[PDB]
RNA sequence: GAAGCUGACCAGACAGUCGCCGCUUCGUCGUCGUCCUCUUCGGGGGAGACGGGCGGAGGGGAGGAAAGUCCGGGCUCCAUAGGGCAGGGUGCCAGGUAACGCCUGGGGGGGAAACCCACGACCAGUGCAACAGAGAGCAAACCGCCGAUGGCCCGCGCAAGCGGGAUCAGGUAAGGGUGAAAGGGUGCGGUAAGAGCGCACCGCGCGGCUGGUAACAGUCCGUGGCACGGUAAACUCCACCCGGAGCAAGGCCAAAUAGGGGUUCAUAAGGUACGGCCCGUACUGAACCCGGGUAGGCUGCUUGAGCCAGUGAGCGAUUGCUGGCCUAGAUGAAUGACUGUCCACGACAGAACCCGGCUUAUCGGUCAGUUUC
RNA sequence: UCUGGGGCUACGUAGCUCAGUUGGUUAGAGCACAUCACUCAUAAUGAUGGGGUCACAGGUUCGAAUCCCGUCGUAGCCACCA
């Protein structure tokens, strides 16, 4: 079961703030993930891309296809935590196989 | 045998992955002032239907540009009888829904080494360092200006005739030159060191002849050596607007603040649409808070003058007609990697109201048209 | 350290604040750091250090900036019931 329902993703800008007003900060300088634990179980994503952080708006469309991706092929594998990835100015250099090798060496050390 | 630029033109992919989205059939939760079968009222046998509502079967969802209302049009509450007309737009003529800044060519040049029209009245007022007052008025001519119409001086017995003295409205300044791009031509008695003072020749306004739906094209006839050939949203003209802001603008379910409050009122400066300009026509008010609530939704253009072949007409873009095609749009926001045959390597960007254009980042494939031998 | 359809503007006049219907003008002032009677060392009643291509080739008389359909970024706000 790696489905993509329409209701595990977020759609009211309220837990957007709420999930900024206390912001759980863990990352690398280049890539970072906020979040906070959630109680419902079932994870969740969510994704900023700012037009000032992230120029050329030919990415973020490519960044959020390739995160939303990652995130369905990886659904179960990762606990309940919630998480929502943001990703600095310097991040289209590297191609698709130092992010995905990245990600991966990110996400195979949360381990709780 | 080899090379530019536009007219246009191409950005498919699959045997498995993993699987984001409207529709029809079978049921799954609650119903219908068309209700037959019954109505004994648990609803069974329906002709037509809904909701972020699940299980199957099918067709689909990235550029020559959607960023950029840059220009014009398609569509809502609230006004709308100018002989007012301030102010922004065709400025060569004709052309399709109401539409403009796309396209055709003659008179004017670089009608090939430039595809460019943005070619409308110019002393109908008195202005910007080049401090040479020539690009608005000026001239102690610049090794020619007494080498003579008007005065003086140096050489004179009928008071004849030469050189200079940069003195004056002394032919002058473009026939010569010094920073401004030489703002016409040798010439006939221009001879007075010569200022167009009468001059065949190219060119201006005015009118006839060949064409013109239209700016004009040939000194064929005249008058003038002529008198400004040169800087336009730099006083001005309209046959089409004068309607603001735009699609997040009307419509809804058993939820309760029309809530102290302000510049004073039987004509006058509170929000006169339409004039920061005078009216025609008249809401029981007048720069704000002290948020009472809010993400549960949908038609508005989603069968929209977009497309193909065949007709009297063209230097040029056309559809009166014949089949159709039309199966791409939820508002955190629609596309991933691999075992492969042409190989033109995926450069840069984005699909949620629509169309006609923009020498654009556009490497790659040439049908029409170039000079070279 | 918050937002993809969409808008009237302020800017490359040094990166901000004042803005010129080319007043032929290497020209102004208030922030990083500086010299003079040693402010009992929290800057301007005085002289100045002035990489102010005043965005890219653009008026074929000499020109940047009022005359750009060819590009970037920040700040003044918007869905109803009366
Ligand atoms: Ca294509
Ligand atoms: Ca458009
Ligand atoms: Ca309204
Ligand atoms: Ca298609
Ligand atoms: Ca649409
Ligand atoms: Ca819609
Ligand atoms: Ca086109």
């Amino acid at each position: 079961k790696l489905a993509f329902p329409r209701e595990l993703r977020l759609l009211t800008p309220s837990q957007f703030t709420f999930v900024f007003q206390q912001p759980q900060r863990a990352g690398t300088p280049q890539i970072t993930i906020l979040g906070r634990l959630n109680s419902l179980g079932h994870p969740r994503i969510g994704l900023t891309v700012a037009k000032k952080n992230v120029r050329r708006a030919h990415e973020r469309n490519r960044i959020k296809r390739l995160t939303r991706e990652s995130f369905r092929l990886r659904q179960h594998e990762l606990p309940a935590m919630d998480f929502v990835v943001v990703a600095k100015k310097g991040v289209a250099d590297l191609d698709n196989r130092a992010l995905s090798e990245a990600l991966e060496k990110l996400w195979r050390r949360h381990c709780r």
